[PDB]
């Protein structure tokens, strides 16, 4: 009888306006600590160090001190050990320690802890730890928001947000770093379906478009506040302090949000939901029905399409998760990409879903799928020629794998007995979190041949969206 007893207390209004704008802003911060790991561990060009040069004709020296490397540059892993003076066979690797460009990044962590070279498999290992620590922070806050409430859960992740962001800056080796990026992975997915849930819950029964739509429209924003705060701050150990600062600001100021009314009551504390709903009432300045909440009233309130979707979900979570980590082999200026990946989703999904949804359910949910994978499946074709082609196709594709996200939940999920979607949207996450952590995992394949980590990045979405033609 709960929408009911949220009739008589409000609707729209004013309260559920500002629950919003307080909850829609964490998203920001949100993905800016999820996408982090793009100008964090950036990997600039590194030489081997040199007794000639670097103190104790500059090209002359540097031709005849490291041998010529593959791609028409000096060779980043070998060395000589004599200096060739033929040069107008025998070699070491690097033991004195690599030099890096310091032209664009101060600080990176591969430049602090000298992960390149033979250590090169340990950088694409801190996004599949970090996913893991996502999907297994959402697994167990699941049966965490039920024997502690909603609010103080949400209250709690932020603190633990802040405090782990701001240690995981200061530390000497990297297993530590590993470490407490998992944990604000896993305070991070509590934040996202803590925040989800009280979204959800406080609403009336108009929940569904507008809500699901401010959640998605906010880590668009999002991309964007990465892109700025990075062209602003550029040491790796001065941003996670500047991007996880904000997050115990909000922790204090969410001591004040009225808890979940529709808990409160299933658990038996009465006189609180009782104070939480005058409360609300009164900043929805609705404060004529309220007379009528007498305690009493609250007393007595007191398997095909299935399998489409879970492939649907992985393959979104696979390719856009491994392809928008490396925006660096994408293309270039990469403080530009990270900030156009959102000014070119709003527009995109809005219109692509207005177009393709009269066309039918079925023909828009496949064109998002096979779209971006042929996009991004033509990006290994065309050569370096053109800068500007080499990089508008991975914008559009990243840009649409985004418009699944929304075009498989509020114009998808219906495929089913059709009693409430609640029990299906939440089984598609457990693929996409699921596939995430085997995302970057395929960009280890540098090795025997480069345009095979895009081929399947490419491949993936086009079989999805292709067997998803078979529904009968
Ligand atoms: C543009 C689409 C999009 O951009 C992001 C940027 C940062 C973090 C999540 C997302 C995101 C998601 O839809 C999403 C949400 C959750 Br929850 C996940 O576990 C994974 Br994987 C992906």
């Amino acid at each position: 009888a709960f929408p009911e007893l949220l009739d008589r207390v409000g609707g729209r209004g004013r309260f559920q306006l500002l629950q919003a704008v307080a909850l829609v802003t964490p998203i920001l911060w949100v993905t800016t600590q999820s996408m982090l790991e793009n100008f964090s561990a950036a990997v600039p060009h590194h030489r081997c160090w040199v007794p000639l040069l670097d103190n104790s004709g500059r090209d002359v020296l540097l031709a005849v001190s490291i041998p010529p490397g593959p791609d028409q540059r000096p060779h980043q892993c070998l060395r000589f050990r004599q200096p060739q003076w033929q040069l107008i066979a025998d070699t070491e690797p690097c033991e004195d320690g690599w030099v890096y460009d310091h032209s664009t990044f101060r600080s990176t962590i591969v430049t602090t802890w000298d992960l390149v070279c033979d250590s090169q498999a340990l950088r694409p290992m801190a996004q599949s730890i970090f996913l893991a620590g996502i999907l297994v922070g959402a697994a167990v806050c699941g049966h965490a928001s039920d024997r502690f409430g909603r609010r103080r859960v949400l209250t709690w992740s932020y603190l633990l947000v802040s405090v782990s962001g701001t240690i995981a800056a200061l530390m000497p080796t990297f297993p530590l770093y590993c470490l407490f990026r998992f944990l604000v992975a896993s305070a991070v997915a509590g934040v996202m379906m803590n925040t989800a849930s009280l979204l959800m819950e406080w609403t009336s029964a108009q929940a569904g478009p507008l809500m699901m739509t401010l959640n998605a429209l906010g880590f668009s924003f999002g991309q964007v506040l990465t892109g700025s705060v990075a062209y602003g701050v550029r040491s790796w150990r001065m941003l996670q302090l500047a991007v996880s600062a904000p997050f115990f600001l909000f922790f204090v100021y969410s001591w004040w949000l009225p808890e979940s009314a529709r808990w409160l009551i299933t658990v038996g504390r009465l006189d609180q939901s009782l104070r939480e709903l005058q409360r609300v009432a009164a900043v929805n300045r609705r404060k004529a029905e309220a007379d009528t909440l007498t305690v009493e009233v609250l007393r007595s309130a007191m398997r095909l399409r299935t399998f489409i979707s879970m492939l649907c979900w992985f393959a979104f979570g696979f390719t856009f998760f491994g392809l928008a980590l490396d925006l660096q082999a994408l293309g270039s200026n990469i403080f530009l990409l990270q900030a156009l990946i959102g000014i070119v989703d709003l527009p995109v999904k809005m219109g692509s879903l207005l177009l393709l949804s009269r066309l039918g359910r079925r023909l828009c949910q496949a064109s998002s799928l096979v779209l971006p994978g042929l996009c991004i499946l033509a990006n290994i074709l065309v050569p370096r020629e053109m800068g500007i082609l080499r990089s508008s196709l991975a914008v559009l594709g990243l840009g649409s794998l985004g418009a699944a996200f929304t075009c498989v939940t509020i114009f998808s999920s219906e495929l089913f007995p059709t009693v409430i979607r609640m029990t299906a949207v939440g089984l598609g996450q457990v693929a996409a979190r699921g596939g995430a952590m085997l995302g970057p995992l395929v960009r280890l394949l540098g090795v025997y041949g480069s345009w095979l980590p895009l081929l399947v990045y490419g491949v993936v979405p086009v079989l999805s969206g292709l067997a998803a033609l078979l529904l009968p």
